[PDB]
This record gives structure tokens, sequence and C-alpha cells, in this order.
């Protein structure tokens, strides 16, 4: 039970623990399933003294309960205590993966094979989390889990938001943001990210590292150079579209210089993810469809959601105690007893 001066108890279904990469509410080690005979991973989580931590736990898990796809991490167990008094801390149970693109991309530069059935995998469990009208919102490296070149999964649906291109009023990954996040909840920011993701793989480095959001703009702007007033125009928030203006105007650094390596057919489908309008960028069966991956590409071998995506209750207005009783029920399918 004990794990570097800590208590886990995940017993005694779960043992022969080993500490690995620790989270971010808890922290996360390597179990031996008995019941399956399989080592698998195990999430502690400690979310309750704060609000936004039981939005995030319990955003993950009605996601991924309902969620099945190939590559989407998925939930195999929650150990938690029988009564909403005694527990402080939830465990979530997930298949093993090895590591993740974050860490594979520090030791290795990848090659044009790797890096299109990446792609693919990415795009494909994309293709299902649209599909369920849901948006991840923090798509990123560490984000995505890896077993073998033919083994991803998608994984932190802390931020995953229910679409709504007319909810206008936290923040996610700056390297990964897309500008209309930062100039005025769609689509479009997921397709940016894996933009990202895609010029990272092709180079082993960020291809926007700001060190805040204005300094986020200024990389952007300067490989796709000054936008155009069509462009310009669809920035609602002034003090942006007339902040800059004054825009030491920039020309579009072209794709083929900044990666003279790349296939020039990834290269132009980074190129559609990286459009600066968001109602002109591609979306995510355009992108399936586009040349680049034309050897993987298969609709029939693509599952979608049964049912569009749809929280029972919306959470973002609801106290930490209101939450943590959300999270005790959904949960209460995984306890001894449970009916209905
Ligand atoms: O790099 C991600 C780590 C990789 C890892 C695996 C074994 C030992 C050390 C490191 N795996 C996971 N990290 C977080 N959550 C998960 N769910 C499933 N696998 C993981």
């Amino acid at each position: 039970e004990m794990v570097r001066g800590q208590v886990f108890d995940v017993g005694p279904r779960y043992t022969n623990l080993s500490y690995i990469g620790e989270g971010a509410y808890g922290m996360v080690c390597s179990a031996y399933d008995n019941v399956n005979k399989v080592r698998v991973a195990i999430k502690k989580i400690s979310p309750f003294e704060h609000q936004t931590y039981c939005q995030r736990t319990l955003r993950e898990i009605k996601i991924l309960l309902r969620f099945r796809h190939e590559n989407i991490i998925g939930i195999n167990d929650i150990i938690r205590a029988p009564t909403i008094e005694q527990m402080k801390d939830v465990y979530i149970v997930q298949d093993l993966m090895e590591t993740d693109l974050y860490k594979l991309l520090k030791t290795q530069h990848l090659s044009n094979d790797h890096i299109c059935y990446f792609l693919y995998q990415i795009l494909r469990g994309l293709k299902y989390i649209h599909s369920a009208n849901v948006l991840h919102r923090d798509l990123k490296p560490s984000n995505l889990l890896l077993n073998t070149t033919c083994d991803l999964k998608i994984c932190d649906f802390g931020l995953a938001r229910v679409a709504d291109p007319d909810h206008d009023h936290y923040v996610a990954t700056r390297w990964y943001r897309a500008p209309e996040i930062m100039l005025n909840y769609t689509k479009s920011i997921d397709i940016w990210s894996v933009g990202c993701i895609l010029a990272e793989m092709l180079s082993n480095r960020p291809i926007f590292p700001g060190k805040h959001y204005l300094d986020q703009l200024n990389h952007i702007l300067g490989i796709l150079g000054s936008p155009s007033q069509e462009d310009l125009n669809c920035i609602i928030n002034l003090k942006a579209r007339n902040y800059l203006l004054s825009l030491p105007h920039k020309n579009k650094v072209p794709w083929n210089r900044l990666f003279p390596n790349a296939d020039s057919k990834a290269l132009d489908l980074l190129d559609k993810m990286l459009t600066f309008n968001p109602h002109k960028r591609i979306e995510v069966e355009q992108a399936l469809a586009h040349p680049y991956l034309e050897q993987y590409y298969d609709p029939s071998d693509e599952p979608i959601a049964e049912a569009p995506f749809k929280f029972d209750m919306e959470l973002d207005d609801l106290p930490k105690e209101k939450l943590k009783e959300l999270i005790f029920e959904e949960t209460a399918r995984f306890q001894p007893g449970y009916r209905s």
C-alpha cells in the first residue's frame, strides 16, 4: 500500500505498485491488475479542496466513460470510498501506456512515415470526439499517449467542452492555443492544436513558443505573416484588430523554408490546419481526406459517436460541494451494490 512515503490504497485488486511521472492533482503510478493479469496505470486525484480541480475531474470522467474509441484513453475502473464524507482522493484506472509524444520527441527525430501515421491516429480519434460535438481544447504532445508507432491514445479531457459557437462571454496550453481564442467554443481550435503538433513532429520543437499571449501572437504572425483585412475584420474584440496594427509588417514565411526536409503534402496539410481565419481552417473529415493521409484514410474503419454528447447538468457556476456529489454519483457504477 506504501509508495514513496504516501498511501495509495488501491488493494487488494491492484498490487506491485511502482511510481511513475506524477500528475497535477495527485500522482500517477503503475500497478498489476490481479483480475486482468496485466499491468495498468492508476491516477490518484485529490480535487476536493478547490473548485476548478473538481470541474476538471468530473469533466474527464463523464466524457471518458461515454466515449469508446481505440485512439481515446478509456477508464477501466474508479476506486473510491463508500461514503462522501470518507473520500478525499479518487483513483482512476487506465490502460498502461509506455510513453507520450512529448517524451518521444525529446529523444528521437521522427521519420515521415511515423509522423504520417501518428497524424492519422490523432485525427482519427479527433473525428470521433468532434462527431460527439465535443471539443478537447488542450491537444499537445504530452496528451498523446504512445505504446508503439501503431498505438496512440488521446488523454486528459479535463478542459473538454461541448461545442457552442454562440457561447460568447480558464484557458488552454499557450503554445497550442488558436489565434481566435486570444483575440475573441469551436471545433476549429482543435485542428489548430493538431497543426501545432504536426509542425512539432517535423522539427522536434514547438513552432510557436511564446512567453505570454501577446508574444504568442507575435510568433504566430511571424510565420503566417501580417493578417489580411479579411482575417482582420473577424477580430471582434477591439484593442485587437486595432492593437497592432503598428504591426511591423511581416511576410508569410513559406513552409518549405521552415521545413526543407518535409513531405510537400505534409506541408500542404499543415498549411490548411494553421490558417489564421478559423472559418477557412480545414475540418477533421477534410484533414483525414487530405492526400498526405491517403494510404490510411478509410471512412468505414473510422467510428463516430452513437449520440452527440450533452451534459445532463451544465457545470460552470456550481460550488465545489455540488461537484463532489456529482462526482460521487458518476463513479457509483464502479461501487459494490450499485443498482439501476
Ligand atoms: O509518459 C506517459 C506515461 C509513460 C510512462 C509509463 C510507464 C512508466 C513511466 C512513464 N504514462 C502515462 N502517464 C499518465 N497517464 C497515463 N495513463 C496511461 N498511461 C499513462
